[PDB]
């Protein structure tokens, strides 16, 4: 009965309420608008809530879900490079997850910027890309690993480790046992990271808003949001966390798209079938 069709049907009535609750009204109270006069949300659909924005020019979002803490965001326009490497260099970012597939980034129609396969100069960031080793996920499907070395004069070098799933299937969902090789793989790359940081006695392992894997796709709210979905699943930390719960609270910290597709939910339904995760609070 927990993950029959009358459980699932109820849940979704309860997160399609949500969505609709949080869809945003002409200059919304609750998300972000632009400054400046430049393009904020890469969608206009699709936009950033307000009190967890982590960059007054970006659209991107603190979320924790259950002890969970990470960063979701649209892929960065051209225009916000130098603030998007920014956030990633201020964070200590342990990973840097890209949901977004070569063929996505490489459709010029697009507008999204090749920001880490490639090195550059942005402003008065300089960032030197590096291959790093290549993971594979399942069902053919590789993560492409890269390190970027973020500089800026007056501020300190970080060097992010990057996690691209560079064929990332481009009309379809990737499946449960995919994404948990996903987030597994992002969370033991965040591990390493984290680690040496704490070696090194960094003062941003006692900073809640440091430290945080950041994920993004193209508008950071479907593969995005399944993968944030199965990374909370993987942390020992989140015992009796629902489904309703891990939606419910990337919603209201980033918008009500969090869980695009049905297709998605179903791979996080799936997931916490695996573990007997409830799906609904009592």
């Amino acid at each position: 009965s927990p993950y029959g069709p009358e459980a699932r049907a109820e849940l979704s009535s309860r997160l399609t309420t949500l969505r609709n609750t949080l869809a945003p009204a002409t200059n919304d109270p609750r998300y972000l608008q632009a400054c400046g006069g430049e393009k904020l949300n890469r969608f206009r659909d699709i936009q950033c809530r307000r009190q967890t924005a982590v960059r007054a020019d970006l659209n991107a979002n603190y979320i924790q879900v259950g002890n969970t803490r990470t960063i979701a965001c649209q892929y960065p326009l051209q225009s916000q490079l130098e603030s998007h490497f920014r956030m990633l260099a201020e964070n200590r970012t342990p990973v840097l997850a890209v949901l977004a597939s070569s063929s996505e980034i490489a459709n010029q129609r697009f507008g999204m910027p090749d920001y880490f396969r490639q090195s550059g100069t942005y402003g008065s960031i300089t960032v030197e890309s590096k291959m790093t080793q290549q993971v594979g996920l399942g069902d053919g499907i590789m993560a492409d690993m890269y390190t970027l070395t973020i500089r800026e004069a007056g501020q300190k070098t970080i060097s992010v480790p990057v996690v691209h799933v560079g064929n990332f299937p481009d009309q379809t969902a990737v499946s449960s046992e995919v994404t948990k090789a996903l987030a597994s793989l992002v969370d033991q790359t965040a591990e390493t990271k984290r680690n040496m940081y704490e070696s090194k006695g960094s003062s941003a392992v006692a900073d809640d808003s440091k430290l945080r894997p950041v994920i993004h796709c193209r508008a950071g709210v479907g593969r995005t949001a399944q993968l944030i979905g199965a990374m909370c699943m993987n942390d020992s930390r989140n015992s009796q966390l629902s489904v309703e719960d891990m939606v419910s609270q990337m919603r209201v910290q980033r918008n009500g798209i969090m869980v695009q597709k049905d297709e998605q939910l179903d791979v996080l339904i799936k997931l916490a079938e695996g573990q007997g995760r409830p799906l609904l609070n009592s």
